[PDB]
């Protein structure tokens, strides 16, 4: 008995935890485009449907 | 896609000509006309309707 109580006071309400945080950090997409010299900006390419006045 | 990236940022936007300079470099016109002595210059034969005063 006496074992058993000091065996339920140390564990107390201790939650067990199955995992941790996932090893797989990268959660975006790689980013194949390619970057080209004609490119109006790093991010975009032209400006097509775009009017001036 | 990787490839097609690769070929897409290398080709651009390279417009394709059907055709360059065309090698016949004659524009004018041969001049068969004759030049004679009796020319009043290398341009012309006569003055004919020509009247001084």
């Amino acid at each position: 008995e006496a074992h058993i109580q000091m065996k339920a006071a140390a564990l107390k309400s201790a939650q067990s935890r199955l995992f941790g945080l996932d090893g797989g950090i990268s959660t975006q997409e790689e980013n194949t485009e390619r970057h080209t010299t004609e490119d109006v900006s790093p991010s975009m390419h032209t400006l097509l449907g775009v009017k001036n006045m």
